[PDB]
């Protein structure tokens, strides 16, 4: 009933379905070692004064994607989802799985349609325990 064909000139997925040049440019560009840590070094984060960032600057406004980081295997995007739509609303969620394994690594990346939410999620939940595990939130 159903024909099948084995060479194709033209993709049909990839020209009916686009990815955006900002989620694009972060996920495949992302430093292997950056993007999952499992031992934390004093010598990139350090305590001292009150002060540090200044008047100006410190963090952007311009992205509406954020890092998320410490899941547990088991969440779908429906969990990530689900879980920071108390800050504002949320476009997508994107989870890096390998067509080998299929298996996830417990971190992944938010979009969110409001640069305003996305500021206050980082700074509400930028290190809290999620699902029973710690979790990083920051600019993407």
């Amino acid at each position: 009933s159903m024909m099948q064909c084995g060479k194709c000139d033209r993709w049909v997925h990839s020209k009916c379905e686009n990815l955006s040049d900002e989620m694009y440019e972060i996920l495949s560009n992302l430093p292997e070692s950056v993007a999952y840590t499992c031992v934390n070094c004093t010598e990139r984060h350090v305590d001292g004064g009150s002060g540090g960032s200044g008047g100006s600057g410190g963090s952007a406004t311009t992205k509406r994607v954020l890092y998320v980081g410490g899941l547990a295997e088991e969440v779908d995007d429906k969990v990530l989802h689900a879980a920071f739509i108390p800050f504002g609303d949320i476009t997508d969620i994107q989870i890096p799985l390998d067509y080998e394994t299929e298996k996830h690594r417990g971190f992944a990346f938010v979009e969110f349609e409001l640069a305003e939410d996305a500021a206050a999620a980082i700074d509400n939940m930028n290190e809290s325990e999620l699902f029973g595990r710690t979790i990083r939130v920051n600019l993407a």
